């Protein structure tokens, strides 16, 4: 499975990214065109999710009482039930991937920037296995770049 990787490549790297504040070097492995500028998108698009969606993303972050490891292992039954409910479309996975920078940048103030890998990984693991097929026809990350253009 190499959606698996595409998918979580972009998503590590723009969490990190939102916890630390650096665009990293580093090479973007193979595929990298497409990966490049969802990442690029996610930068223009997903942080601005971030300030509308603000202040439940506040409430659920309070309440999900992240502390460490174990949590993120408890997290991702919390993910599937919001995500999962309803239709799918890409402003709900640019909001899941939104949200999981939000919680990235959480982990790090509260000294847990270790736990950022598996968020990301469970963030990755719920989307694919759960919208595989939706993605395949959508081109994947391609049609999401697509959709996001301006
Ligand atoms: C990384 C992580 C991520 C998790 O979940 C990520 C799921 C994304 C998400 C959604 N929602 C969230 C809320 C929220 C709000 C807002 N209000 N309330 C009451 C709540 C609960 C708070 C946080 C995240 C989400 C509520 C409605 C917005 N949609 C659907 C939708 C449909 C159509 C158009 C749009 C559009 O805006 O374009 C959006 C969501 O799927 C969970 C965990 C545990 C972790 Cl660790």
């Amino acid at each position: 499975d190499e959606l698996y990787r595409q998918s979580l490549e972009i998503i590590s790297r723009y969490l990190r990214e939102q916890a630390t504040g650096a665009k990293d070097t580093k090479p973007m492995g193979r595929s990298g065109a497409t990966s490049r500028k969802a990442l690029e998108t996610l930068r223009r698009v997903g942080d601005g999710v971030q300030r509308n969606h603000e202040t439940a993303f506040q409430g659920m972050l309070r309440k999900l009482d992240i502390k460490n490891e174990d949590d993120v292992k408890s997290l991702s039954r919390v993910m599937i039930h919001v995500f999962s409910d309803g239709v799918t479309n890409w402003g709900r996975i640019v909001t899941l991937i939104s949200f999981g920078a939000f919680v990235a940048k959480h982990l790090k103030t509260i000294n847990q920037e270790s736990c950022i890998e598996p968020l990301a990984e469970s963030i990755t693991d719920v989307l694919v296995r759960t919208k595989r097929d939706w993605l395949v026809k959508q081109r994947g990350w391609d049609g999401f770049v697509e959709f996001f253009h301006v």
